[PDB]
RNA sequence: CCCUGGGGGGGCCGGGCCACCCCUCCCACGGCGCGACCGCUCUCCCAGGGGGCGGGGCGGACUGUCCCCAGUGCGCCCCG
């Protein structure tokens, strides 16, 4: 005597963010030489003091 | 009018114009400057080589054999 399913006002929200974004290129760019220089750091001073 | 019935020339009078020298419109095409709009972006620029569109925030998300302090994008607001 009722299937008709009525549906939720369903709005109340406003919001969003709850997973990273993908990181541009020329952040992904200088990451890497940021690791270059970590790296050589570590066998200047290092190794040698 | 000329030359010997005949021969050789000039014309007759009004109009405009592709146009002929001086003042005036519109289109097309080219060049040199100009204003405003839209689009793309960092050069002269700045702290020899170094760093760049810079400048701030509302800010946010990050990055690193760990200079934990330095570094990279994005959205907005506003100037170059």
């Amino acid at each position: 005597e009722n299937p008709v399913y009525e549906k939720k006002p369903k709005k109340e929200v406003k919001k969003k963010r709850w997973n990273r974004p993908k990181m541009s290129l020329a952040q992904k760019k200088d990451r890497v030489a940021q690791k270059k220089a970590s790296f050589l750091r570590a066998q200047e001073r290092a190794a040698e003091s």
